[PDB]
């Protein structure tokens, strides 16, 4: 089953390259109850913005460029991809963009993080028509003393 | 001697009611460099935002209220936060607002961020007088895969 993983601006707006203008460490909390002990698809520029690969996690990079790092797989191809995970119950896809387009219409389930920023952005999260998708859960949570930002965590299973 | 090191946002801002919306890697790497194996004074509103004590430095913590935690000194005046510190050769003052005010005077030395963030704040580091300091260290860099805005490294030698 594939699962994509996001955090989203108003707007839909997706990180590109820079690192994104906020400061949620609840969210990367989140990030790792939901991929910890599973694999990991991402592409070149989520990489370098992590800078490591992640602990506890099988990391596949999907890219056409070239195998700068041992402790990763690098892949060429969404089937690559696909098979580097092996058979796991949840293949998880951390972004960015490219990546998003090429596994939604294979994807079952989304983890989003809906936040209040306004973020100028060219790249925003694919369209979804939420209505071929299930809210199975939905909290909010206001910024705070180490959240820069509210923010919504949100699952949908594709219906 | 007494240093005081800070973040700064256009107009100065130092502090706002939530987190910073900013995500600066660089600058937490360049505070370590310059604040370890340093005793380091903070306001109460810092500590609690900070989480858990500094690795490496001695703790300090200026509040009139009492202590909550064993693994820090707690201090009721600004003397003896300063006696505190002891026979060390730069104490190192963390903020926030109103104690880098308290600060100001006494401080020789200024370890300045200055990030291109346009916010709204609660609190702002105090007015200095620019033709009284003298910039012994500049460097700039812009935004990038782990550091969401740009930033530029100042130290300031009181003239
Ligand atoms: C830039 N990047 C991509 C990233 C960031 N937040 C997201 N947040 C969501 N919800 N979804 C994503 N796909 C997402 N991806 C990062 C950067 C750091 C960490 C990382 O350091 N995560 C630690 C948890 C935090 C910490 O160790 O400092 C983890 O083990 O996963 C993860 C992703
Ligand atoms: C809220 N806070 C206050 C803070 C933050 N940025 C600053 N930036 C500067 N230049 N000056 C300050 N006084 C400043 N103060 C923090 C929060 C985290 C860390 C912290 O975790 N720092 C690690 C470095 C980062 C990593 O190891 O997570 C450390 O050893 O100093 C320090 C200060
Ligand atoms: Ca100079
Ligand atoms: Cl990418
Ligand atoms: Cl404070």
């Amino acid at each position: 089953m594939i699962s994509l993983i996001a955090a989203l601006a108003v707007d839909r707006v997706i990180g590109m390259e820079n690192a994104m203008p906020w400061n949620l460490p609840a969210d990367l909390a989140w990030f790792k109850r939901n991929t910890l002990d599973k694999p990991v698809i991402m592409g070149r520029h989520t990489w370098e913005s992590i800078g490591r690969p992640l602990p506890g996690r099988k990391n596949i990079i999907l890219s056409s460029q070239p195998g700068t790092d041992d402790r990763v797989t690098w892949v060429k191809s969404v089937d690559e991809a696909i098979a580097a995970c092996g058979d796991v119950p949840e293949i998880m896809v951390i972004g960015g963009g490219r990546v998003y387009e090429q596994f939604l219409p294979k994807a079952q389930k989304l983890y989003l993080t809906h936040i209040d920023a306004e973020v100028e952005g060219d790249t925003h999260f694919p369209d979804y028509e939420p209505d071929d998708w299930e809210s199975v859960f939905s909290e909010f949570h206001d910024a705070d003393a180490q959240n820069s930002h509210s923010y919504c965590f949100k699952i949908l299973e594709r219906r």
